[PDB]
């Protein structure tokens, strides 16, 4: 799923 | 230079 | 969410 | 001096 | 660093 | 037990 | 691993 | 009665 | 921008 | 999240 | 799937 | 000086 | 079937 | 210089 | 894995 | 004289 | 990443 | 005279 | 070195 | 009945 | 048997 | 096998 | 270790 | 700091 820092902008 | 979520894999 | 420098006034 | 948009870096 | 579940080979 | 491929992701 | 029942000979 | 290595899984 | 119902997976 | 009828395997 | 009532013996 | 409903966000 | 220090990279 | 599990032998 | 020089921000 | 961190190693 | 001179104006 | 970005490198 | 089977017996 | 190299891996 | 002091690989 | 010069790179 | 007269930049 | 003769004003 989410894998390392993710960009919910 | 780089946004909110970016994770050098 | 904004880019590079941004001041409004 | 400088104006309001001062994102340097 | 991979995925949800992991056993190998 | 199921075998080596797994991880409903 | 191999399978759920096993007595290789 | 069952034979030599087997299993159903 | 973000106000009404949503999810991201 | 999921959908309604999901019986793994 | 597999079913109910599967007895062996 | 600005307007009552400003939201650039 | 694996030999000395392993290399799952 | 070396990478992972660089077994030698 | 990477090699030796790694200058992340 | 170069970058954030170099590691000749 | 910005080098040697860095003189703003 | 010196002025900005006086950077020989 | 060796993992299949051998004839030294 | 067996007595030599016989891995059965 | 076999012959001499052995050094099979 | 190998002799006694064994620096390994 | 390393070689003779190593000096870095 | 390097070899011969450096002026730079």
């Amino acid at each position: 799923g989410f894998g390392n820092g993710n960009g919910f902008g």
